């Protein structure tokens, strides 16, 4: 299962979509 | 209230620190 | 201005990335 | 080493906190 990170507002969630990518490709470098 | 999908458990804590300094910006 | 001190490109990358999302967050 | 510029300390020291749980994760 994944687990789910809750987030207020979807400026805040956008922006964390966007870094959890980039962390991603870090962990998998 | 959303809920982002997170694979594993350390980006998870990343991520959770990340946002509590995204809220904190916040006051700025 | 501040200097924050980083050694290595990856980790710079990612801190500029982390950056902006920050600075945003005001606006 | 690198210098990274950041308007305002508020900003600076919380990428200085990010920074040891990146370096600590990797």
């Amino acid at each position: 299962e994944l687990l789910y990170l809750p987030v207020r507002g979807r400026e805040t969630y956008e922006m964390l979509l966007k870094i959890k990518e980039s962390l991603e490709l870090m962990q998998y470098l």
